[PDB]
């Protein structure tokens, strides 16, 4: 695994934290296989999370009609971005696999990883309308989710009072890793931590740099290839009517996002296939 | 309908946006039906959307291990908390209705949005271990989520490219709203604003004043009542068991995140039953 590289995200504040300590597993294990780690802690970077017209220098194309989509592509065509904005969107260009590793938080990221996501996917560089999902930029790349929750993981099963974890998976693993390129990889989901005694805690550290030895390795997250739809206005951007008539009869949906209607299929964002 | 009271959060930084522009359609049609208005502009305010322990004004119970649950549920107790925090809390505390105004980024809620909720919803103040979701403090209020996509609806239909937009709203409908006790109503959808001519751009924040002139009598989205799970974390809040077997024969599931591996009833996250 010598010459690979690895890129960990790392949102908590603290460094006497169990997140803090899983990136530390992670980068030591990593390295001891071989690889090239590098790393964006965004607290400790005082990362900047909201996009605005900051986020470009030179001129603005319509400054009175500021639309952050067009003049950010635009500026990343140009050159244009905010070194702190080309500097993470390097370290991508440069990484094989991508670790966020992340507590839960409302049910989803911290808002200083969303606003990473927001100012660091930039059109044309993270996607194109011409090429979502599968067909994405980062299809050479591999991304996972580490997550650390409260609630045990019985309050995200099919009958926990949060309701399926699958579900508060999709829009973070289909909307943001996917529909950019990413294979998905099972998440490394670590559930109420702070009902897990100091023992415990260690073989979780363990068994994760233990998973990383082979992680390069492993079958990623089933999402509906792109091939199966129209990708045009006069269809709607609407799966293909064949594929609609060969599905019509099977009793699971494709995927927790293309349910169809019907039973989605186990633990579409938690196991691969 | 003097006497009640909303509060708009917007989530964009451009006064030329629709979504500024629904805003303040949104203002003008709640006060002329004699609603008290009151705004949190997020981008006007220059709001911090980071968690941190700045959050948090006097002696820490904790500072060496410092951990923002248990650090900023006492700092609420004490009225210790940053007074920007105080403040949202105040506005929230004093409105019968919170309207939510947003584009949709990467399949969810602006960065500074989402900090907003980390910042603002406070555990003991938002919401308690003890009285989750409709037994919340929040239980007296309603909120609504008037969102706007570049994606057009066909492409968030159950067949389209992006997947069922009722999984989308999820997490954020129950897991952020009704979690504290909100009544959710149907969100208003703006779909493809970057393709609406002008024309129907107009008559869109004609129909949303409309809307809102009879906001408050409107059924709520359907959730799970919480008196069918056993509410305590040693019975990991599971769905009781005679609820289960109840449910067994029916085909259709509860709610997008109990669809309990059947079927999704349609509209679930979009349109009242
Ligand atoms: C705004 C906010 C929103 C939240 N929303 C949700 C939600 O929606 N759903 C949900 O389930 N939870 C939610 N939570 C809870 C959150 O997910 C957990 O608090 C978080 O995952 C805890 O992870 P941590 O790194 O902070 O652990 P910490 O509390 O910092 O540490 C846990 C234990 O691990 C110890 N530890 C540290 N380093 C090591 C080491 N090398 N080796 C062994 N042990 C170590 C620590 O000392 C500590 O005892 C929320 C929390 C906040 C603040
Ligand atoms: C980081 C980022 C992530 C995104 N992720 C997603 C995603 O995941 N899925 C998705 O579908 N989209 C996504 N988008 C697109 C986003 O949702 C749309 O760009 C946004 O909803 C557009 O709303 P707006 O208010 O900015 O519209 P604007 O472009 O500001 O306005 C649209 C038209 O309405 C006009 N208008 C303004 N005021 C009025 C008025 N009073 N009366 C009549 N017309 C008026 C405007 O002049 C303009 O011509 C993302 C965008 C960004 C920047
Ligand atoms: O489930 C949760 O959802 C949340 C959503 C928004 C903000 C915070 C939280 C939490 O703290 C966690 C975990 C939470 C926890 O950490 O400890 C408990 C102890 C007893 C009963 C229940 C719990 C929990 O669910
Ligand atoms: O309205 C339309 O309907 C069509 C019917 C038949 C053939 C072509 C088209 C189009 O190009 C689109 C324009 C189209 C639209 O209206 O929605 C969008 C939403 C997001 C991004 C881009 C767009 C478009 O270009
Ligand atoms: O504006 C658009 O341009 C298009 C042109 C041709 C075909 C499809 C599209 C789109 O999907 C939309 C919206 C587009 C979308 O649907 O999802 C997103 C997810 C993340 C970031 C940005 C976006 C979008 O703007």
């Amino acid at each position: 695994m010598v010459g690979r590289r690895a890129l960990i995200v790392l949102a908590h504040s603290e460094r006497t934290s169990f997140n803090y300590a899983m990136k530390e597993a992670a980068a030591a294990a990593l390295k001891k296989k071989g690889w090239e780690v590098v790393e964006s802690d965004l607290y400790a970077m005082n990362f900047n999370p909201i996009i605005s017209r900051k986020d470009i220098t030179g001129k603005l194309k319509d400054p009175a009609n500021f639309q952050y989509p067009a003049e950010s592509v635009l500026a990343y065509k140009e050159g244009r971005l905010s070194p702190d904005i080309v500097a993470e969107q390097k370290k991508l260009e440069a990484a094989d696999l991508v670790i966020f590793q992340f507590p839960l938080q409302w049910f989803g990221v911290p808002a200083i990883l969303k606003g990473w996501f927001e100012r660091v996917f930039i059109g044309e560089f993270a996607y194109t309308y011409a090429a979502m999902y599968d067909k994405g930029p980062f299809r050479s790349k591999k991304a996972v989710l580490s997550i650390t929750t409260g609630g045990s993981g019985s309050m995200y099963s099919l009958q926990g009072i949060h309701g399926d974890m699958n579900v508060i998976l999709w829009p973070i693993q289909s909307g943001i890793l996917h529909f950019c390129g990413f294979q998905v990889l099972e998440p490394q989901l670590t559930y109420s931590i702070g009902h897990t005694p100091a023992d415990a805690r260690i073989q979780i550290l363990e068994g994760w740099k233990k998973r990383l030895e082979n992680i390069w390795d492993e079958t990623p997250l089933y999402f509906a290839p792109s091939s199966l739809f129209d990708l045009n206005f006069q269809a709607g951007f609407l799966m293909k009517k064949e594929v609609q008539d060969e599905e019509k009869n099977k009793k699971f949906g494709l995927s927790v996002g293309h349910h169809l209607g019907k039973s989605i299929p186990t633990d579409n964002q938690i196991k691969a296939r």
